[PDB]
């Protein structure tokens, strides 16, 4: 790639992960909100549940039930096709930022962008690459913990508008996020999900400004290849960008580790008292 600038065993072993029948009301009434495989609406079993369109169902619900962590969104259960999840009190991470009646301060975002490293160093632990990283993607409940979610049974495309079709393959990928390797062959890892990460930083920043605003298909490459990243957000501190700098690098094996950035990120975050209030940027207010 061009770096440089130019069954029996699966039914006894799924029965700690479905939830019964009659132990569960599904409010069909009360929709949340919509995906491209689902519809999500609420429910009680607090919970929110999404509505699928057999096997594989069962199997990914196991893998996904083992996913335990306060910053990752856990599986509740599941039901015959229906995914209960817990509810989240403050929706998904990039509206909370962008609404105008909160009031974040530079740590409360270096906060959130704790937690998701926090969130990803556990699933990167266990081997599991995202590939869909971003602040729309990730869930804030009543304590404000952040929670990565958009993974396994909870999988889709919840806002269309950043989904870009390959002219070749077809896939429908979020190219403003994805690492300059992976817009060149479409293949995702660890370091890929570090990239995307350093741009969920940006948006933490800048309270859920669109990345790269009129660049929206794989033409992004050319972009990035002419010597390019996204600027340094008025209210993000210097430190912060150079991790972000980090998170980019060309050589995907040189970025660091969610370990890594957890440990720097919590040092960042620890010089702050909050009393730097993040307000949005006039020149991204209503830009998609
Ligand atoms: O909408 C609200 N709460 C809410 C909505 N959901 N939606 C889901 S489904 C789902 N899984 N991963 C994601 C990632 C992004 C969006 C949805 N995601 C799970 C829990 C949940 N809680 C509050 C009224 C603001
Ligand atoms: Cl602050």
């Amino acid at each position: 790639t061009d770096m440089s600038p130019i069954n029996p065993e699966l039914v006894q072993a799924v029965q700690h992960v479905v939830i019964g029948p009659s132990s569960l009301i599904v409010h069909f009434n009360e929709v949340i909100g919509r995906g491209h495989f689902g519809c999500v609406y609420h429910g009680t079993l607090h919970c929110a549940v999404k509505s699928l369109n057999v096997s594989q169902f069962l199997t990914e619900g196991i893998i996904m039930k083992d996913f335990s962590h306060p910053n990752v969104l856990s599986l509740l259960g599941i039901c015959l096709p229906l995914v209960v999840l817990p509810y989240m009190k403050h929706g998904d991470l990039r509206n909370f930022i962008r609404n105008e009646t909160h009031n974040p301060t530079v740590k409360d975002l270096i906060g959130f962008g704790l937690q998701v490293a926090k969130g990803m160093k556990y699933l990167a632990s266990k081997k599991f690459v995202h590939r869909d990283l971003a602040a729309r993607n990730c869930m804030l409940d009543e304590k404000f913990t952040v929670k990565v979610a958009d993974f396994g049974l909870a999988r889709d495309m919840y806002d269309k508008e950043y989904y870009s079709v390959h002219n070749k393959t077809g896939a429908k990928l979020p190219v403003k996020w994805m690492a300059l390797e992976s817009l060149q062959t479409q293949k995702f890892t660890t370091k890929s999900d570090v990239w995307s990460f350093g741009v969920l930083l940006w948006e933490l920043m800048t309270r859920g400004a669109p990345p790269y605003p009129d660049v929206n298909t794989f033409d992004i490459t050319v972009y990035l290849l002419q010597g390019r990243r996204l600027l340094q957000p008025e209210y993000c501190p210097d430190p912060l960008y150079e991790v972000m700098l980090k998170c980019w690098h060309p050589k995907a094996e040189m970025r660091p580790s969610f370990s890594e950035l957890v440990s720097r990120i919590s040092a960042i975050f620890s010089t702050f008292i909050g009393e730097h209030y993040v307000h949005v940027n006039a020149t991204y207010v209503n830009v998609k």
